[PDB]
């Protein structure tokens, strides 16, 4: 009596049909007895009937810019039913493709914010966050902060709990992020919070202290930036490591040859601000470490204290800054993420 009908994902004639879902068919009063579905070029279309014969679906990855040719045949007791259906994909204008830090695998420090940094300006900044999935274990709250027009920030109120397991889904293929352009390809990776590592840099004692899980393993005396181009104060968050850089000033745009410009070649340094701020050895200055500044802002220290640093403090550990006459470390200076208030993070602006 009753005839089967079919249901689709999809209708007849759609255009700009995205791919980042897969293509499905679901029978009701009845079964699937096939589905097929072939590209422009005739090929076909991976997919998987569900045991029960209800329901259909895609498989594989499908395409941008393609035609696709469905059809699909039920069975009941009033009879059968056959449909087809061609729809085409969206057509992005351009295409971009997010890179996540930190690494797949990675143990960070608990000031490690998950970053996901796209190749192209995203125009729909809440289309991308809706596509960026976030796992905590223990859950706990956080939210997205934009720093630039490419780079979205994903991190808690406070520090992260030692031992957290944290899970990134960026799903950005098939998804518009405005003005045509489309994600290139889906990102997956997951890192590890391990030990509460805090150095205090205190301008008043020019002493930085590293405390592990509360307890104080090391003292170095340092020599931060002279007054005239101090050390900014506040929260760094401890990016990549180097064995030896050649730090030049004109990488932050200030001439080498100008009044405040500088090349050198240092040893085991460890930078925690984009704007070029590096523990790293100075022999230069054993001196005056722990007692007055010379530097352009960098946190001068004993060759043997800049390599205990460079072996015992990892990407996401945390410098703070306190008492220097400088101003405060930009929140969006790329590691200064917690000078940023949690009530404006939290607010965000993706516009
Ligand atoms: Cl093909």
């Amino acid at each position: 009596l009753l005839v089967p009908k079919l249901t689709a994902s999809v209708t007849d004639g759609a255009v700009g049909v995205t791919v980042d879902a897969p293509v499905s068919v679901t029978a009701a009063d009845g079964v699937l007895a096939a589905v097929t579905m072939v590209n422009d070029n005739g090929r076909p279309v991976a997919g998987r009937l569900s045991p029960d014969g209800l329901r259909w679906s895609t498989t594989e990855q499908l395409g941008y810019n393609r035609r696709y040719t469905l059809n699909a045949t039920a069975l009941g007791l009033g009879g059968a039913a056959t449909r087809q259906l061609t729809f085409q994909t969206s057509s992005p204008a351009h295409l971009t493709m997010p890179y996540v830090m930190p690494g797949d695998g990675e143990v960070v420090g608990v000031g490690e914010p998950v970053a996901i940094r796209f190749d192209e300006n995203i125009a729909d900044r809440g289309a991308a966050e809706k596509a960026i999935k976030i796992t905590t274990n223990p859950p706990v709250e956080g939210a997205f902060y934009w720093l630039n027009n490419r780079e979205v920030r994903w991190r808690p109120e406070h520090f992260w709990k030692p031992g957290t397991a944290v899970d990134v889904a960026v799903n950005t293929y098939g998804v518009d992020l405005g003005e045509g352009m489309f994600g290139e390809d889906n990102v997956q990776t997951h890192f590890t919070i391990g030990d509460e590592v805090i150095a205090t840099a205190d301008d008043n004692t020019k002493i930085l202290t590293v405390r592990v899980n509360g307890e104080v393993v090391k003292s170095m005396p340092t020599s931060m930036g002279k007054d005239s181009t101090p050390t900014a104060n506040g929260i760094y968050i401890v990016g990549s490591r180097y064995k030896h850089i050649i730090m030049d000033s004109s990488t932050y745009g200030v001439p080498v040859n100008s009044p405040n410009g500088y090349r050198t070649d240092v040893d085991w340094a460890t930078q925690i601000s984009y704007s070029g701020v590096f523990v790293h050895s100075a022999p230069w200055s054993v001196g005056a470490q722990g007692h007055t500044n010379t530097s352009h802002g960098c946190l001068n220290v004993s060759p043997s204290n800049a390599q205990w640093f460079y072996d015992h403090v990892k990407r996401g550990d945390i410098v703070e800054v306190v008492n220097t006459v400088g101003g405060t470390l930009p929140g969006i200076d790329g590691l200064g993420d917690w000078n940023i208030p949690w009530d404006q993070w939290r607010a965000g602006n993706a516009k």
